[PDB]
């Protein structure tokens, strides 16, 4: 673990709102004068049991209402850097869901300007490079994606990429492919989920739709020869999640996860922690995971860690 630890990484598979402690949700709710559902930190923490991958975005999206002032946002991503200065990460390109906070009245610079000011304390202080990344919810349409592009424009170099994330079966890369579009010609590079629950088809539609510069998840993937053959011949990186992959049940156990199976093939397979207050680990708890289930080596280790490393945008 240590020594996992100790690794220089990039976390490139991660949302803030995902890194919501229990703890911090409490506090910031305190703080904003908000009843909770929830009677404790101990029954919020328990309420972290899925099923499948909607069964969490409900309760993700729920706990989202405490994020309310800029700095509220500070905080969130404040702490976020803080654990990747625990954990030797050197560089982040981290996701957000605008949406989900522009929809509940937070005004979109509000938002940013949280955000922005912890991701400059963490490159100046912490030295951790940064690479933020807006994503869309896919459940939603692709006009409100593309009312929410409108907003940042003006922002537009705060942002490295637009991704895509929620909901990923029944609503295919295809469903975005005009505002994605719109993206890379107002000079944004592009990523995405795909192959997380959705089918193969939707990691060719990223790749060739949406034209991603690496896939988000992807593990599906193993089940398509030819697009296996495809990812190792163009080196396009993966950014898969073993602890989020487990507790949504993607694989019914870590030790039928085949993110080393892929890595040894060849594909530039990354670790990364998704949403680790919800799946109860960070970046290094993950490699720690692949260690323990999967008996993966030192050797892998340095490995996965450099590949993350070259797959920065
Ligand atoms: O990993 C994810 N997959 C789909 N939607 C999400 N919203 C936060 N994380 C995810
Ligand atoms: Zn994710």
């Amino acid at each position: 673990y240590e020594w996992l630890n100790a690794l220089p990484k990039a976390e490139l598979h991660l949302h803030l709102e995902g890194t919501l402690e229990p703890e911090l949700l409490f506090a910031l709710a305190e703080r904003n004068r908000i009843a909770l559902p929830w009677n404790d930190v101990e029954t919020l923490r328990k309420a972290y049991a899925f099923n499948n991958l909607q069964e969490f975005l409900d309760l993700y999206y729920a706990g989202a209402d405490v994020l309310r002032t800029e700095q509220d946002f500070y905080d969130l991503t404040w702490a976020y850097l803080q654990k990747c200065k625990a954990q030797n990460v050197v560089h982040v390109e981290p996701f957000f869901d605008p949406q989900t906070h522009t929809d509940r009245g937070i005004p979109f610079e509000v938002v940013l300007a949280g955000i922005r000011a912890a991701l400059r304390d963490g490159e100046k202080l912490l030295g951790i490079r940064h690479g933020l990344i807006l994503s869309f919810l896919r459940h939603l349409s692709e006009e409100q994606a593309q009312k929410t592009l409108d907003q940042a424009l003006p922002f537009r170099d705060a942002f490295i990429a637009v991704g895509l994330d929620s909901s990923e079966v029944g609503h295919p890369p295809s469903k975005f492919q005009r505002v994605f579009d719109r993206a890379r010609s107002e000079g944004f590079l592009t990523v995405a989920h795909a192959g997380e629950e959705g089918p193969p088809e939707y990691i060719w539609e990223a790749l060739d739709l949406l034209k991603v510069e690496r896939i988000d998840h992807g593990v599906r993937a193993f089940e398509d020869e030819r697009l296996m053959r495809r990812l190792i011949d163009e080196q396009i990186p993966l950014t898969v999640c073993p602890l989020s992959n487990t507790k949504l049940c993607v694989f019914d156990d870590m030790s039928q996860h085949t993110i080393l199976d892929m890595l040894e093939r060849g594909v530039k397979v990354t670790v990364n922690s998704d949403d680790p207050a919800y799946f109860g680990g960070y970046v290094t708890e993950n490699f720690h995971a692949l260690q323990q289930s999967l008996g993966m080596t030192e050797e892998q280790a340095r490995r996965l860690a450099q590949n993350s490393l070259d797959a920065r945008l």
